[PDB]
């Protein structure tokens, strides 16, 4: 009966999104593609490695199916080899290449029991090559499988519109962080992208912006549900941030969150940018506003 | 006959906790749960991944049992398939589905020897699917096993009450670090959580506190048994730290310790927070106090 | 129909280098060698580990061939053992050691089906040792395979000559970054190596140079195609950088780029140094210059 | 014919230590022990994990032998089970438990061919349990094997006595770095341990020392063979470093070196401390002194 840990016995957690589950996934910067990145498209030699990338993302149901497809294709190739013209391997329950398929599945996977017919050395060599390849394939598939597990998932990026509301008599901006996975130790850094008035982009196009203020007062260590926030009044590029000026430039607000996961420690980072028109007025100050009386932590979308 | 390394030939090390071993484990922030974090409960789609989490923590005896249970269940499902209605696979030592169980165990695991009866193609297809699934399962189990080993253990968090005692004519606070595993290179950072007097929590609720002082004079590199300590007299929020004031706010002292393990290098971190009432008066100054005359390092609880 | 992601449906990406693909790879700091580093050559005990290194780099086609070669060699050694002089294992389809080869391949890899002849205990012991070794070998090969995948590729180093051109009425230097793989979050640090005029190298030979300026105004977070740049006019060693002076010293410009890959997070770094004569005059200011009207991102060499 | 890379075609690299190879290894902080650390000895529950540690260090020849020993022991236990009293499994080439050993090796490892005798269900259950355990064991052994490879080796710590020699008319201290493996990107930090004159150790015993000066002018990025160095003349605790004073305290000089390996990126660190009497006078200024005329890099001990 701990204060927070008793929470899971509460009502269903489906409030994040029950209905959208049946709807397709959030594909916006992660749509099905053979590219790793839109800029990465330039490398042409990458075609081999593209498969690696492909096998890494959609792989939950697709990988198993893909592996099965590869199995069938590879096995049939073997069957064709069986028909090559050396003394054939027969005496399998199904006559013809079907029989070849039947014993060869055992070879390209594990190893055949009563299919004791390596009568011809040519057939044997073919089978031997298949054995080597098949065990190699198993290692490859297992390696890929582990690699997929190794890849962590960063749902921490979330998606929410920035809100510019006053706080402490000072104009400020606020961003919603995500607690979707094991988020317990993240820290964040804010980057902004403003274009100068004179930025015809013939010179130092795209002025990089250092806005440490979003995280400066906000250093988030008790990350169980922190919000990031900067102050406008100080000396910062954001002073002149009126909407029209922001619109003129390609004002982009970028926030990155990264830290250990408490789980096997990997530094998981997240990238999320919001457009200048994604900023919202102070009217959003109403916030989530807990509906349950008392200090309670609730997650609703 | 080195100075410290001769120590293991001394008396039993059981002083950390011999009797408590039979008692249940320290479940306080790590109780058996299907949640990853109390906040993480909100994500509902996580149910699949919950199993991953589950298989990662309690897994020492439970994993093997679980795997066996899965084996039995999966195998019996196969047996049911054997009874599907195609020409059945018989001619196994035990008649009936028991025989099916007997040969199928070989298929869903490794591969059957004298159970050379893939007489019917329908039976064969069923067996083939089982073979594919079984080898996949082996890869999955091995992957999970390695992943578990990959997860490091951080006993370094320990548990001890803070002590506010005077030192060098200056009021200070002290925290006991843990040397439970391979702790040789950790470094630490201190975070505090104070509530403002005016913190009705309608504004910037929960004032984050930067208290680098705990580690500031204490940078711990010779980590073989270091204690962390801050100074109150300087300008710090802790100046006004009288107990009544601390009680009013939800004064929380948080200390994190992290560094390489000398072992395959992973950055292992630890999180441990102590309540404001977990702070103890200066009377704790007596310390462990070595009982063995001379400079000796002893670990007793 | 996103702004950048629609790009892959454009023309072929082969512009990075279609013809050079048939030409040998860029071997300059990575030529075929048994050394790990030119300085690493000094360690002689490393000969065993040299193989590890060797198996890690060229391994795409070479590893499979090497493994096959090892298989043949190891298997033949087993065959020799078969001929040791204990009662021989015969009754294999091919008489003689060929038969030994035939059944032994099954033993040193997976396990033999109808080769049920462990008639002599001496033969059996030999086979048993082979079984143990073979399964160990499989584990070793799979481990090496995964390790290779674990190794990331850093094409991000690229190769381009530095350009010293004026910008904003201030003399500056510019370096081309690479987007060849998944480069999305890199950051960079600049190091320089100048020799003092008086540097007879009898004292503090080789004055290390701190040139943070290359990245100082350039902190690259929107890394989709950033260029690094320092300023000469400020107080920096580069003020006196006239070509003759640079030539006198062994002026070396070193830039390192590193950051998370968004992929399983590993910190991938890159090292690339350019000679003092690799610096080019301001005439290179023409830049790539997009040929497609409008703001477009194109990758051409 | 590159400048440094042609070096390996030179004379033998054995100069690091040809004869000492036959001599036992440098066991000083890494002697055969069941402890992870001298302080780690305190945890008693660690006994299980001690084996993990043990299997990780000496494992090059020992692991294979250990595994074989475990195989024999586990297999014999199975044989005992065969003799349990259920209808026995006979009809193996060797009569008695020897036969049991013979077929059981196939079960606890891979899977038996002509040993088609699971005649009794009790025998079968025993064999089945063995199959499950054996495959699990294989996974465990492979996991351990990969884990060992994952562990990097840091020979970079080296061992050399500090030298306090004058440089640039300023008293300085110098330390020899090691290039033994793939050392290309390390950086270093210096820590010192001095005891105060008044340090009866009743107060803040052991004054931690921040000596960033060793690396301050020395930031080592061109790490192909850099030496670390601090300056005494500035304000530093080292000003009063006369030998007698150092002797009074337990002056310890600690230097840590860490950075990416260019190899699969792991941050490999190294810890090495030197006693106050390990410091040497300025007479060591003679240095290695290259014997080969011209600027050449040679590694001799």
């Amino acid at each position: 009966m701990n204060v927070d840990p008793f929470s899971p016995h509460s009502s269903d957690s489906f409030a994040q999104a029950a209905s959208p589950a049946r709807k397709p996934p959030r594909g916006g910067r992660r749509i099905w593609s053979g590219t790793r990145e839109v800029i990465a498209y330039g490398m042409p030699a990458s075609v081999w490695r593209d498969l690696y990338y492909w096998a890494l993302k959609v792989s939950w149901p697709v990988f198993f199916a893909s592996l099965a497809a590869l199995f069938v294709v590879n096995n049939t190739l073997f069957a064709l080899l069986y028909q090559l013209g050396d003394a054939p391997i027969a005496n399998q329950s199904p006559p013809g290449f079907v029989g070849a398929f039947f014993f060869s599945v055992e070879t390209l996977a594990t190893v055949g029991y009563g299919d004791m017919h390596p009568q011809t050395v040519y057939a044997h060599a073919i089978a031997t090559l298949e054995c080597f390849v098949g065990m190699s394939g198993i290692a490859l598939s297992t390696g890929l499988v582990f690699a997929r597990f190794a890849r962590p998932r960063a749902k921490i990026m979330f998606a929410r519109h920035a809100i510019v509301r006053p706080f402490n008599g000072r104009m400020t901006l606020m961003v919603r962080a995500a607690n979707a996975r094991q988020n317990v130790i993240a820290e964040a850094r804010a980057k902004m992208r403003l274009m100068r008035r004179e930025h015809s982009s013939e010179g130092y196009s795209l002025m990089k912006i250092h806005d440490l203020k979003l995280v400066r007062n906000e250093h988030p260590i008790f990350l169980l549900g922190w919000n990031m926030m900067h102050v406008i009044d100080e000396s910062s590029p954001l002073f002149g941030e009126t909407p029209e000026s922001l619109a003129e430039g390609r004002a982009m607000l970028l926030v990155m969150i990264e830290g250990s996961d408490e789980t096997t420690a990997q530094v998981m980072q997240a990238r999320h940018a919001w457009e200048h028109d994604d900023i919202r007025w102070h009217h959003r100050y109403v916030d989530l506003m807990s509906d349950v009386d008392g200090m309670t932590h609730i997650d609703y979308t």
